[PDB]
């Protein structure tokens, strides 16, 4: 893999 997109959530429950 060449381009890491590293995932974010935006609410944290």
């Amino acid at each position: 893999q060449l381009y890491e997109n590293k995932p974010r959530r935006p609410y944290i429950l």
